[PDB]
């Protein structure tokens, strides 16, 4: 149940923007927020009209259309106070100061975020 963004530490949260994914605080404007919603045995990441978190390979990360499965639709779960998102190959999503957003096989904080709502 979410209609805003995911905090990846420090104070920035994955958000969408123009034709690409970015990380912002909260702030101005809008319109490229992000919605969590369930899908059968897992959960989906969906921006407002046609787009679901998607991962390519080689640390390349983007967003695809509607579909069923994992990789695109995801399995994401809470963590005490934080969150963790996971898709294919046993990787979780990552957001690292140094290498922006990608995914990692490990799982501790670097691949664990907050949940921000409205």
């Amino acid at each position: 149940m979410g209609n805003r963004a995911f905090k990846s530490h420090h104070g920035h949260f994955l958000s969408a923007e123009g034709e690409a994914v970015k990380t912002h605080h909260g702030h101005h404007d809008h319109h490229t927020h992000f919605h969590v919603e369930n899908h059968g045995g897992k959960v989906a990441l969906k921006t407002h009209c046609g787009k679901y978190l998607s991962i390519g390979d080689h640390k390349q990360v983007y967003l695809s259309h509607h579909l069923h499965g994992d990789h695109s639709l995801f399995h994401l779960e809470h963590h005490g106070g934080k969150v963790s998102i996971k898709g294919h190959h046993h990787h979780y999503i990552s957001a690292d100061h140094h290498g922006h957003v990608s995914t990692k096989e490990h799982h501790d904080h670097d691949t664990t975020f907050e949940e921000i709502i409205i």
